[PDB]
């Protein structure tokens, strides 16, 4: 079922069988988010999921790649991710092609960059914690105390979350460990994405593109309110296919919208099966 950070969603047969689909977890989720999609792919398509690991996007990809190669050798690799999962899947594609492997398909499920660039100032840090508090108040129906932003401004990201945690606690909200963990790791995944530089990629990428970011995303980061038609990826990917799916970011992995992703993706997998012969 789960081996290290690999989840089997559908095991491959001992020999032969279709090309496996590798899916990568989003922020604050496991790879069980990909079950609806699995149900929209051909019968007997294997699927394996990469769960969370620590580091820069690059350092995460560096841990996934040894395992991808252990499971699939030379290729063909099919790599899919929703949201952060999409960033991870693409990082892995970069790395696999550089090692001389065969990546046939990268499917970014609404992995869309913020419409504008995020400063790097002490003011932005203050504003981001403000937005996080408003999100946490709405999401958990609690009161978050005002933070003294001096002596937090100067810390790194982990130092910043540690301090906000001590502040929430000292105000008298005891947070379940599971929730502390989840929100810390999600926040740090967001920071990993933001500080990563996207690398050019001369393979085929498919971007499944929703209409907009959902409310909580826009509340957390207002720049998600604006989208480039190419999701920010046209800069880096010469062979980019953009498939419109409608709806919001958060509905992209739910029915009915995942039927569009699944239909399109099935034909891609069909072509790949036709050629392995
Ligand atoms: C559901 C997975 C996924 C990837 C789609 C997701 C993960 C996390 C979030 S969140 O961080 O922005 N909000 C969460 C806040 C929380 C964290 C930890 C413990 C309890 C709660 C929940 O509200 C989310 C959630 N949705 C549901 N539904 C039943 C819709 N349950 O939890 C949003 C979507
Ligand atoms: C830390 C608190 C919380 C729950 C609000 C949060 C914030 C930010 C993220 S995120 O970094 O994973 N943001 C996602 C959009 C979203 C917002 C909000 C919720 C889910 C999802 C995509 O924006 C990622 C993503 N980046 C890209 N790029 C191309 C850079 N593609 O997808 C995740 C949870």
């Amino acid at each position: 079922q789960i081996d290290g950070f690999v989840r089997t969603l559908r095991a491959r047969p001992e020999a032969g069988g279709k090309v496996p689909v590798f899916v990568f977890h989003p922020a604050g989720g496991s790879t069980v988010v990909y079950e609806p999609l699995l149900g929209r792919l051909p019968a007997d398509t294997p699927m394996y999921g990469f769960e969370r690991v620590e580091g820069s996007i690059e350092e995460r990809a560096q841990q996934y790649v040894p395992k991808l190669i252990e499971m699939q050798g030379d290729g063909p690799y099919v790599l899919v991710g929703w949201s952060l999962g999409g960033v991870l899947a693409y990082a892995c594609a970069i790395g696999l092609r550089r090692l001389g492997k065969d990546v046939r398909f990268v499917g970014l499920i609404d992995a869309v960059r913020a419409g504008e660039e995020i400063p790097q100032t002490k003011e932005e840090i203050r504003k981001r914690w403000d937005r996080y508090a408003a999100f946490a108040e709405k999401t958990f129906n609690v009161t978050i105390p005002a933070i003294p932003y001096e002596q937090l401004e100067e810390l790194d990201d982990e130092g910043q979350v540690r301090f906000v945690l001590d502040a929430v606690s000292q105000s008298g909200v005891q947070i379940p460990a599971g929730i502390i963990e989840h929100q810390r790791t999600s926040y740090l995944d967001n920071r990993a994405i933001d500080t990563a530089q996207i690398q050019p990629y001369d393979g085929h990428v498919t971007l499944y593109m929703a209409d907009r970011y959902h409310d909580d995303a826009i509340m957390f980061e207002p720049r998600y309110a604006v989208r480039q038609p190419d999701g920010g990826w046209g800069e880096y990917v010469s062979d980019l296919e953009v498939v419109p799916i409608g709806g919001e970011h958060i509905q992209a992995i739910d029915e009915p919208i995942i039927a569009k992703v699944g239909e399109h993706m099935s034909r891609a997998l069909g072509q790949i099966e036709a050629d392995r012969t």
